[PDB]
């Protein structure tokens, strides 16, 4: 809604503190929607106190760092919150404190939290929102400098996997190369994002040279301490590698799991048949074409495995 975006801008505009928020360990959209607005308010308000909170990610930390806030900063302040579906994945609890709370969101609005509330399910992403907010936000003297539209570039190609996954829209595309003008190196960024360490290399070597395909496209892959002890690899780095998979000819739909300490995660992908259904049997859930579950025992994923065979053979 044009009317909703105006709204928070000219809330934005009425506070002297404003505090940003977003979602348990953070992703490139979260990076890009909070500290992306964080930047264009810290450039169009230099008289306020703009603050940008969380627990950081190393991997991306080169992005952006976060602020150390007191208790009493939230004082009358305006809480943001960018891209957290769920209240109780909010970094940092301390959001609802403030005067105000303004929710800004790409995920369903099954919890309606907020004085104000834009979400909408058709962005590709939050950091997209924020630009389609700025634009907006232009004509009420908000500005863009280089580092906010890095952030928010970030952002949309890290959520798209660059323009492959399917949230891509024209708008994704279109701002993109309205935000690709700015004078920032993108090749710098991509290396940046896309740099791996050897050892997660080799593990990745590892699991390409073993795959195998049923005669129905199905793949598997198992991951357990002792292989992630031999390539000194943790386990979410292990998890990160289920994508690599999705060009072998004739794959239909795999699964890997990943033995962590507590769980055997468990990262269901398919390039075709709905892999929903099978999470939600063994009480995980998803998309379509991407679920997770966590189980408790070996048995459990060899009848995962079984199904995920039926599945593929139908």
């Amino acid at each position: 809604m044009a009317s909703m975006k105006t709204e928070l801008i000219r809330t934005i505009s009425l506070y002297d503190t404003i505090i940003l928020h977003r979602h348990v360990r953070p992703d490139p959209d979260a990076y890009g929607s909070q500290c992306g607005l964080t930047e264009i308010l810290r450039e169009t308000y230099p008289e306020k106190n703009i603050f940008a909170v969380g627990t950081p990610e190393p991997s991306l930390s080169f992005l952006y760092s976060l602020d150390e806030v007191d208790n009493e900063t939230y004082e009358g302040a305006l809480v943001i919150v960018c891209d957290t579906a769920n209240q109780e994945r909010i970094d940092d609890q301390r959001y609802p404190s403030g005067a105000k709370l303004m929710k800004i969101d790409a995920h369903p609005n099954e919890d309606p939290y907020g004085d104000l509330l834009w979400v909408d399910t058709s962005a590709s992403s939050v950091s997209e929102m924020i630009y389609e907010l700025y634009l907006e936000g232009k004509e009420h003297g908000w500005k863009l400098n280089t580092k906010a539209a890095e952030l928010i570039y970030a952002g949309i190609v890290g959520d798209t996997g660059r323009f492959l996954f399917p949230n891509t829209t024209e708008k994704t595309l279109k701002y993109a190369g309205e935000l690709i003008q700015y004078p920032f190196s993108s090749s710098e960024l991509f290396n940046q994002l896309y740099e791996t360490k050897l050892n997660v290399v080799k593990l990745n070597g590892f699991i390409f040279q073993n795959v195998s395909l049923s005669e129905n496209g199905a793949a598997s892959v198992f991951i357990k301490k002792d292989t992630l002890e031999k390539f000194g690899t943790t386990a979410s780095e292990a998890s990160q590698l289920v994508g690599t998979l999705g060009n072998i000819s004739g794959i239909r739909a795999w699964v890997f799991f990943v033995e962590e300490d507590d769980q055997i995660r468990v990262r269901f992908r398919s390039k075709g048949p709905v892999i929903n259904g099978l999470a939600r049997k063994y009480n995980g859930g998803g998309h379509p074409l991407a679920s997770g579950a966590s189980i408790y025992s070996w048995d459990e994923a060899d009848r995962i495995l079984a199904d995920l065979e039926t599945l593929c053979k139908e």
